[PDB]
């Protein structure tokens, strides 16, 4: 449904933020 | 619906993330 | 309605992601 | 409600992000 | 109820945000 | 309940930020 919808898009956005803040973590390291 | 109206505003920022994150990898390798 | 007030406050964040992809995008750069 | 509630925090999640840009244009400006 | 859930994780959002614009900041004031 | 899996995301999404924005603060040390 429609619900369903939102929570596939809300596991993309996590999926996302987690690669953001892996190259926030390269950032630091360099 | 509105339903699905939140749906594709959460697919617009899980875009405009991914591109987030292939910014942050660039400032990572320089 | 209230659920379109929510969608409305996520287009406003989709707006400010871009804005934050577009300057990390000239971080890059520079 | 909690659905206002929702909004609410969504309207605080927003000024938050506006301000990330904003320190983020800054970056870019000393880049 | 799960619509107070929701609200308490977008509040703890809002948070890590807030603190993600000082960091920032920092990088920014230096 | 699709309920509380969007309250599951946001725990995630909430998650990911707190790591950003400790990522960013050892940008911000450095």
């Amino acid at each position: 449904g429609e619900l369903k919808a939102i929570a596939q898009e809300l596991k993309a956005i996590a999926k996302e933020l987690k690669a953001i803040a892996w190259e926030c973590k390269a950032i630091a390291q360099g």
